[PDB]
C-alpha cells in the first residue's frame, strides 16, 4: 500500500555525498539559507530517484513514499541521544541534511513554534520516564494512530522520518481510509463537520524547552471540524485516536467515530524502517503510528529523524514562516 | 508589485536548446509521458532561473513571477493561428514546451475539460467575430479583471502566460486585494459565504469544438461562497468582475462587493508581455484581464501560451487528472 524506492550503493553514495557538502557549506539545516536553497540543491540528487519523488506524489493511491538504502554508520553516528535538546549531533548532521534535500522535492518544509522548540528538523526517540505518554518518544506505550498535528488547518501534507538506527526493527503502523467497509451513511455523516480534533500533547509546554495561546484555544475550545473531506470514493483523513471526540451530545457523530476507530484498528498494519530508510506518510491519505517496544537507554535506542512538508507554505500564512503557530 | 527575473542570452540560449530537445523527443506537451517528465527536465534548465522560481514562489508579496528574454522569431514562428483550434503549429511548438517547464518548476500543471477541448497549454490570440466577448479571445472589449476560473475550488494557484508575440505591447492587467483601502466590516463581510460566482463563458459549449452538466450545476446553483480567504493581514482573493453577485437579496454583502469593484478599478495596473516574456500572475494573491486593443488579422495578432498551475493535484481528486471536470 506504499511506493517504495531502493537506491544503489552508487546512488546512495552520491546522495550521502551530496548531503556531506551541504553539511560543510551550510551551519545548520534550519537556517535561513540552506532552508531555501534545499530544493534546488536537490536537484543535483540521482535522477531515478528524482523520477521516482515526481511521479510517486502524483500517482493517487500510496499511502507513503518509501526511499531503502541510505548508508549508515553507526561508528560515525555515535550513540542515541538522551532527550531531543542534545541530539543534533555531529554524527547525525548529514543524514539530517540527507532529509531535508529529500523533503525539498515533495514540498516546502516546516516546523512549529509550540513544538521541539520551533526545530524544522525534528527527532524521535526514547525519552527515560516518558515510556508511558501519548508523544513520539514514548516506548512502552503503542503511539495511538493520528493524522500528524490533526487540530491544525495547516498540518503537514507528508510526514518525513528517516531511521538513524532501528536495531531491534520496531514497526511505524499506517491505515487509509477503510473504503471497503464504511456505510454511506456513516461516510455522510464523517463528512460533516461533527467532530472535535484537540492539539496532541507535543505542543504542551512541559514538552519543550505566545504561540501556546493559540494552541490552549484549541485545546479549550475546538471548532466543530470534518473527518473526511473531497472526494467520496477516495476521501482525505483527519483523526486522532487519542485527540478525537464528537461534537457535544452528537451521538450519531460518535457512533461513526466509533465505528471508524475499530474500522482503522482493524486494518492497520506495520512499516519497519530500517536503519537508513526513509518514509514519506501522506498524512491526507493516512494516518500513522508506532508499536509499542521496551527502550533501550544504553545508547542503541532506536533514532528518527523527521519533518513536516506542505504542498504550500502559504496556505499556512495566517500562522506565520517556516514556524507556524497562533494566538 | 511582481518579481522579475531576465534571463541572460546564454541562458534564454540554454533554455530554448533544452524545450528544443524536449520537442524532438515527445510527441505533444499534453501527452502522459511529458506532463510526468517535465517537472524532472525541468531541473536541467539554468540554475540562476531555478533559484529564482524555487525563492520567489515562496516570497510573501509578489502578485506574479515574470521572466524576461526568451527568444522568439517571427519567421520561425509563422503567422498567429486564425483559432486556438489550429493554434499547434510546429513553429510555436518549441515555445509550447518551454512554458511546460518553465510552469513544472512551480507546480503540477492541469487543463479543464470544458475549456479548449481540454488541453493543457492553451491559447490565448483575438478571433475574429468574437471581439466583444467576455473571454480571452476578444480584442476590442478590454477583458475585465478575474480570478482564473473562480467559480471553482480546484482554480489555478498560478496561471503561466507565454507571449509568442505582442507587436503593439497590449497590456495585460493586474491588481491585488486593496487592503490599504477595505475598511474593517467591508473585509469581515467580504469574508463571509455571502457570494456567487459563476463559471466564465469560456467553459460553454459553443466555445468548444458529461462535464458541461457540473458547468451548468455552478451556473444555475452557485452555492454562497467568500471572496476573501486566509489571513486578514493578507488574504487570498476569489473574484470575477463580470461574473460574481452578492447571494440572494444580501444588500451588505453587496455593498461590500460595490465598494471592493470600485477599489480594484482604482488599483488596477498594467503589465506588458514582450515578445518571449512569460508571467505567472499568483492567483489567490492577485485578479487578472487585458486590455482592450484593435486586432489586426493579418498574420501578426498578439498570440499567448498559457497553462493552469496547482501546487497540489490531488486537491481537485474529486474533478479529475490532469483534465478536470465534474457532473
Ligand atoms: N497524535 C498523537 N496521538 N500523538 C502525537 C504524535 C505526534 O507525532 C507528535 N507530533 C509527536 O511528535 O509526539
Ligand atoms: N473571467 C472572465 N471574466 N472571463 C474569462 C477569462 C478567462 O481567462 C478564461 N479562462 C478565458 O480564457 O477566456
Ligand atoms: O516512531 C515512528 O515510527 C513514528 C512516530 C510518529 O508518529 C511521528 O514521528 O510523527
Ligand atoms: O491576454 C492576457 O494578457 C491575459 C488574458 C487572460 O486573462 C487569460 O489568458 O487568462
Ligand atoms: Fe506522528
Ligand atoms: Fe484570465
Amino acid at each position: 500500500p506504499w511506493s517504495e524506492f531502493r537506491l544503489t550503493p552508487a546512488e546512495a553514495a552520491a546522495a550521502a555525498a551530496l548531503a556531506a557538502r551541504c553539511a560543510q557549506r551550510y551551519d545548520e539545516t534550519d537556517g535561513p539559507e540552506f532552508l531555501l536553497d534545499a530544493p534546488v540543491i536537490a536537484h543535483e540528487l540521482p535522477r531515478r530517484l528524482r523520477t521516482f519523488m515526481a511521479r510517486a506524489r502524483l500517482d493517487a493511491w500510496p499511502h507513503a513514499l518509501v526511499v531503502r538504502g541510505n548508508p549508515v554508520d553507526d561508528a560515525a553516528l555515535g550513540s542515541t541521544p538522551v532527550h531531543w535538546r542534545t541530539a543534533r549531533t555531529p554524527g547525525s548532521r548529514p543524514l539530517s541534511f540527507l532529509l531535508m534535500l529529500y523533503a525539498g522535492l515533495l514540498g516546502d518544509v516546516f516546523g512549529w513554534a509550540t513544538q521541539q522548540d520551533g526545530r524544522v528538523v525534528t527527532d524521535v526517540l526514547p525519552i527515560k520516564g516518558g515510556e508511558h505518554t501519548l508523544v513520539s518518544s514514548s516506548s512502552r506505550q503503542e503511539l495511538g494512530w493520528h493524522t500528524e498535528d490533526a487540530f491544525s488547518p495547516y498540518r503537514a501534507d507528508y510526514v518525513g522520518l528517516l531511521s538513524l538506527r532501528n536495531p531491534d526493527g520496531v514497526a511505524t503502523t499506517l491505515a487509509g481510509v477503510p473504503l471497503d467497509d464504511l456505510d454511506e451513511r456513516t461516510l455522510d455523516v464523517l463528512f460533516q463537520e461533527r467532530f472535535l480534533i484537540r492539539p496532541d500533547d507535543s505542543h504542551l509546554q512541559v514538552n519543550n524547552s505566545v504561540e501556546f495561546e493559540g494552541i490552549a484555544q484549541a485545546a479549550d475550545r475546538p471548532e466543530p471540524v470534518a473527518i473526511l473531506t473531497g472526494h467520496r470514493a477516495a476521501p482525505h483523513l483527519r483523526v486522532d485516536g487519542d485527540f478525537s471526540a464528537p461534537a457535544e451530545g452528537d451521538e450519531e457523530a460518535a457512533a461513526a467515530l466509533g465505528t471508524l476507530r475499530k474500522l482503522i484498528d482493524a486494518s492497520l498494519y506495520e512499516l519497519v524502517l530500517d536503519q537508513g530508510d526513509v518514509a514519506f506518510i501522506d498524512n491526507r491519505r493516512a494516518v500513522h503510528g508506532r508499536r509499542a517496544f521496551q527502550p533501550r537507554y544504553d545508547g542503541r535506542d532506536r533514532w528518527l529523524k523527521r519533518i513536516n512538508i506542505t504542498r504550500d507554505l502559504h496556505r499556512s500564512r495566517k500562522a506565520w514562516s517556516r514556524v507556524l503557530g497562533q494566538r
